[PDB]
């Protein structure tokens, strides 16, 4: 736990030095601009802190030094007493925190533990997501995504089983810039009445002796995106309910009573016909199209030409590469096997019976 | 966004919600303990503000109130000039934040920005690893795991391909305690070429025309867990580098010369017998005893008895509830065939078999 002390004056960095090394920390001190320069280039600090100003130089200009040379150092300014203008300048500049002298040793510690919170706080999900087909209608839906996105009306994603709903969702998520999670709920691999659960969470033992509070998925997709897959499974109690939560923007939790804002974008799944099920009353009429402002048809795979090749070559090569195999070309009897078969289990389907294939693997694949 | 100002002053109720109103949250305010339970039992506040001093009662104890009422709220106190020691107990007690009377607008949103990035900065809490098996081999690894996860010691896992290598590892992260990133890299999966630069990370036009920083998995692992899986498939340049690295502590990017120090638990995996490759002069003895200060020994899926069967039955149910299908039991015949097969690609083979078995799936029984 690193951290570089930039001031002028031994009161700085001497005491800050006593004070940081004291709490575990180890500190480094730069007596000028010219002097952290060197230490910064030479070993990476987690935190600078800095004196606004400084004998060689603009010391909240030097911000911009750091930012060149340190991007994912965390800097805290030091500034004098009432100059807080020069403070806000830092932080535009892109300092996290200041200090205003004098400050105690409490005020101190407590910074640098934010700071140092703030450094271990980096979001990783740099994953890009594949999204394999060309045939026209599959470029279509490509072209459409990025215009849907940014919206916060909901979408419904209409199509056979296995056929990529979540991954079209995950990319709606992606183009639409929210910054909150992607929360993901499965309708039916979740029995009837946990879903109810699932959404809302419980609070001081909803189920039987529990007393230990669970947050919804409802809480944990705010500002994020909720994709709700086979939404045409809940049960009626639920859809009213979550009919209720996209009027009010608010819900409770199983058993409590304080009153929760959420704001999600609500994307859903259906392998069914949803205006047939509301004819048939297994769905509520208000909810679809409170879900449905937007929609997509995505095809089954038999209905996608040649997809089914660019998906074959895609798995082959991903499963070959992971499972350390020396197969990595379709037999052209191979592709012309694959272009007869309905795939009624659509992707999935396929995906696992190349991975069964090169699992069970030779130097060149063909067709059992 | 709600926030709530609990204050005895009028003057600072309005000037506070009149700032926090224009800044895009939506404030609320209570003069009196009384009123401010009234609120936060009824009301969820992501944040609240609340001065250590109130009329009907002491507002550093109010925070155990929050705390058993509000969880997930995250509280600035607000103090007097100089009554910081008041600030420390509320602090102590769970408050995240404090503003010393008396404070710029600035400093206020400043630290209201924080409380939010505070709020928002969570860890999914929903986390279940399975690790099905009831084999006294198999039940010794998980007596064993918890013991030696706690330890800073880097782990090597030995195994068959699809053994389970990559779950073990997780489980000892998991119950290691470790805060950061579960890290894994696919030693075999990587060209021998980007070995080097997976691990390490660059910045400026080292290969051709790379100008843009890419942090190494090294760095991405810091306060978390690295997993080596295929450790063996490392050439040995980077095998020395590696080692060094666990030596010193620290290294520098591609085409970097800044120092940048790690802390992480090393976790390997091979499919090999290092021991027997050190021989084969294929890697190095002294890594070897770096990676290996604790081992565990996968068991192929042939070598775990009626486990063949306990996962069968795992899988089925797992594929067959996500799939919307209903073959939830395996005849004694299926059973029977399980338990005469070699399994060379071990749990992965066995896995695919049955969702293969759950896509085609017609019944309620599976039979083949
Ligand atoms: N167009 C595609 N490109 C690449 N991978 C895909 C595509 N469609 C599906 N997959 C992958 O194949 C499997 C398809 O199942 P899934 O997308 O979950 O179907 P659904 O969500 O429609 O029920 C998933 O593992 C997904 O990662
Ligand atoms: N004992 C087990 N219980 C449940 N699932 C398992 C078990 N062992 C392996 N799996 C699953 O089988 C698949 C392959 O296992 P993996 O850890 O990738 O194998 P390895 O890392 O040994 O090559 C993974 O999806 C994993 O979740
Ligand atoms: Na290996």
């Amino acid at each position: 736990k690193r951290v570089l002390v930039v001031d002028d004056e031994e009161s700085i960095t001497s005491s800050l030095s006593a004070i940081l090394e004291e709490e575990g920390y180890h500190p480094d001190t730069a007596k000028t601009l010219r002097e952290a320069e060197k230490k910064i280039k030479e070993l990476f600090f987690p935190v600078i802190v800095l004196d606004v100003w400084m004998p060689d130089g603009d010391g909240v200009n030097f911000i911009d030094f750091i930012k060149e040379n340190s991007p994912d150092s965390v800097v805290i300014v030091i500034t004098g007493h009432g100059s807080v203008d020069t403070a806000v300048k830092a932080i535009k500049k892109g300092a996290y925190e200041f200090l205003e002298k004098p400050f105690s040793v409490e005020r101190f510690l407590l910074t640098i533990k934010h700071a140092f919170e703030e450094y271990s706080k980096k979001a990783p999900p740099q994953e890009e997501i594949e999204f394999v087909g060309e045939h026209p209608k599959i470029l279509e839906i490509k072209r459409l995504i990025p215009k849907i996105a940014k919206s916060k009306a909901p979408v419904l994603i209409t199509g056979e089983s296995g056929t990529g709903k979540e991954i079209v969702a995950r990319l709606i998520h992606r183009y639409s810039g929210r910054k909150g999670a992607f929360v993901d709920l499965n309708c039916a691999s979740i029995p009837q009445e946990l879903a109810e659960s699932e959404l809302f969470g419980h609070e001081k033992g909803a189920f039987t002796g529990a007393l230990t509070r669970k947050k919804g998925k409802l809480e944990l997709a705010d500002q994020g995106t909720l994709f709700l897959d086979e939404v045409g499974e809940l049960d009626q109690r639920v859809q009213a309910k979550l009919l209720r939560v996209l009027e009010t923007g608010s819900f409770t939790r199983l058993g409590g009573n304080q009153k929760i804002e959420v704001d999600i974008r609500v994307i859903s799944a259906t392998n069914k016909n949803l205006e047939e099920e509301i004819k048939k009353g297994n769905f509520r009429e208000d909810l679809y199209y409170r879900l449905s402002v937007f929609q997509i048809y995505l095809p089954p795979l038999r209905e996608r030409g040649k997809d089914v090749i660019l998906l074959a070559e895609y798995f082959l090569k991903k499963f070959a590469k992971e499972y350390k195999k020396n197969c990595f070309e379709l037999s052209e009897e191979t592709k012309e096997y694959l272009m007869k078969q309905e795939w009624k289990g659509n992707v999935r389907e396929l995906k696992n019976l190349i991975e069964r294939a090169v699992i069970l693997c030779e130097g060149e694949v063909i067709k059992p």
